[PDB]
């Protein structure tokens, strides 16, 4: 019955076909309207255009065209600067900012009508941070790409106090991808483990360039930061012996996931990425894994919510919208299951601090889930616990290793502390002692 | 409002995000934007219609670094205060590549002045070299 | 396939027999360190 008009900003794709957020966002729109289980009775359709991602005011005039024309929710832009410009329009009015982009948040900014589904650095920090005590590390050498790298890392810089620790952050050189003079350091630093912090693509010029410095041998230990991992052709890499482990977010481990991303990569066959990039061909980014899983979020949210419409409201005349003091309040209260999991937002903040993760990691065969992540209940990682194949301590060599046993002194005289105890430790002396010092060398459960 | 009034040199907030609005008004219009402030700086955007003249932190992370050179620490506890103070150390922070300083970095806490478990943990750390990166109206109540 | 698995690094010395070595696309192994000690007898260093 009703179009319920969405829309926003996307990236300017010069002379490309489109950005790979602004083709999930149609999808999406095309997906409600298929299956009609979401949605009864309306349709959904789209504003969609462009910004040079660097120009808030390209930004702010096309955001109150849409306004001007009236929409249900402004997507926002994929970009720190053209973030808040598009934020303050939307804490102006009180149509809904839903974001699919980290952003760098003010501590100061008492905004509302907002939200962002890519899972914060609070919390995706201590999950880094809750490897390296598992890894049983201690010398760590995160390495940033820019500046907003280290502050988006900052409760892993807050580290060392505790959890005891050595950081030697180090930077990637701006204005190209030349990491050999950085690399280089690292190895006569012998600095073993790392925590490399850019995307995907330089996650891929990086490694390229350190597989050619010799950096990847079997002692390195490399920890990546980005949620498209799965996404790198680990190839040429995988035979070597490198422990790249990682994380990811989007779930693979469903069937009407994986139906979705094969789905999409038939679409996706116009852009077709070049082949020498160290990329794959066929892969959900994460951000548009998050756009999809996006519109989801407020689909759901208009299934909660009725005879929800659209204004026309003007940025030359500031006024509040009708509807969104109410129908915000909708979306922060949201528990879809998309292609992120478990999308469940924060009644604080307009933030993703709950969600589930994989850790990711390089075997032989490929990448391989190790375990899995949230924020209750640590690392919960299936180590499926070696030193058991078909056997418990060999079974005969180690039968119980029955010792005929004399007590004479000062060989075997008597263990003793009180209130009887058991075990080897019945009697104590000099060949006790070449009970274990024969068990120790060897190896043999012994028994008196 | 004070474009179409007519203006020439629009003097800007005192902010980081609204400072980035009125930058990018001022690229397009043409008119010069200046800063008092510093801000963070993206580091890819096109904009020069701008300056600002905070002294950059740039040169202010470095000149720490040399000061801290000056009296041969090892056991500097960098503290700041919001997160963006972070970004305006980054050259104290690269230096334990460097140098054998070893930094301890640990935060003034959120929605408040109360810096009792700061200085509760930093007593029995042991650590004596101790920087601060905050305003001069909180930073004097630090001192108290 | 050295490199693909990883024995590339500093550690190893793979000295080649063939009278070609020099002819050979050696640009992404040279940073590594690996110190492929070869031989020629082609002399190249000589302008006629
Ligand atoms: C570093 O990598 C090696 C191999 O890449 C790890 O060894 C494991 O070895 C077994 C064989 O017994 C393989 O089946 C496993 O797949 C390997 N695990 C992984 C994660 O690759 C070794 O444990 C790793 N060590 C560190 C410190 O990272
Ligand atoms: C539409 O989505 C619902 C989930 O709400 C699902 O149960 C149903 O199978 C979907 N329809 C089709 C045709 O896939
Ligand atoms: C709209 O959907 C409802 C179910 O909520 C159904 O009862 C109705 O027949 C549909 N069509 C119209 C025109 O209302
Ligand atoms: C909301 O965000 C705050 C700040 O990150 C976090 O501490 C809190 O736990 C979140 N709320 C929930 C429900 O976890
Ligand atoms: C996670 O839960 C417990 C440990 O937290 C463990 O027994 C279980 O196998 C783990 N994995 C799954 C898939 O539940």
């Amino acid at each position: 019955t009703h179009v319920l008009r969405f829309g926003g900003i996307f990236e300017y794709v010069e002379s490309g076909p489109m950005g790979a957020e602004e083709l999930a966002f149609r999808f999406a729109v095309n997906t409600i309207n298929r299956n009609r289980t979401l949605l009864p009775n309306t349709t959904l359709t789209y504003d969609t255009q462009k910004i040079n991602l660097y120009d808030s005011f390209e930004a702010s005039k096309k955001a109150c065209d849409q306004l001007s024309l009236g929409v249900a929710a402004i997507f926002g832009p994929s970009h720190s600067s053209s973030a808040n410009a598009v934020q303050s329009i939307c804490n102006a009015l009180g149509v809904p900012h839903i974001q699919t982009r980290w952003k760098h948040q003010v501590s100061d900014n008492k905004d509302s009508f907002y939200v962002s589904l890519y899972p914060d650095f609070s919390s995706l920090s201590r999950a880094i941070l809750d490897l390296v005590q598992f890894f049983k590390w201690k010398t760590v050498t995160v390495v940033y790409d820019d500046s907003t790298g280290l502050i988006r890392l900052q409760e892993l810089i807050k580290a060392p106090s505790r959890y005891n620790l050595r950081l030697k952050i180090r930077q990637l050189p701006a204005d190209t991808k030349d990491a050999k003079p950085l690399l280089k350091e690292m190895k006569r630093g012998k600095e073993f483990h790392v925590i490399f912090d850019c995307s995907h693509e330089m996650a891929a010029g990086i490694l390229k360039q350190a597989l050619a410095m010799g950096m990847m041998t079997e002692y390195y230990h490399y920890i990546f930061t980005t949620l498209d991992l799965f996404a790198l052709d680990v190839e040429p890499y995988r035979y070597s012996g490198v422990n790249m482990t990682g994380f990811r977010i989007l779930n693979t481990e469903n069937t009407q996931v994986s139906s979705i991303i094969e789905k999409w990569s038939m679409e996706r066959l116009q852009a077709p990425p070049k082949p020498d990039s160290g990329l794959l061909d066929g892969f959900m980014t994460t951000d548009a894994a998050l756009m999809y899983d996006a519109v989801h979020v407020v689909s759901v949210a208009v299934q909660q919510f009725p005879q929800m419409t659209v204004s026309s409201l003007q940025c030359n005349r500031h006024k509040p919208w009708r509807f969104g003091t109410r129908f915000m309040s909708l979306i922060k209260e949201a528990h879809w299951e998309g292609l992120t999991g478990r999308i469940t937002f924060n009644k604080t903040n307009g933030l993703r601090t709950d969600f589930d993760l994989d850790v990711i990691s390089l075997k032989e065969e490929g990448l391989e889930k190790i375990g899995t992540w949230d924020p209750a209940s640590g690392l919960n990682m299936t180590e499926s616990q070696k030193g058991k194949p078909a056997n418990i301590t060999d079974s005969l060599s180690n039968r119980s290793l029955i010792v005929t046993t004399i007590l004479e002194e000062p060989y075997v005289l008597f263990k003793k502390s009180d209130k009887p105890l058991y075990g080897n430790d019945r009697f104590e002396g000099y060949c006790i002692d070449l009970l274990r010092e024969l068990s120790t060398i060897l190896g043999f459960t012994y028994e008196i």
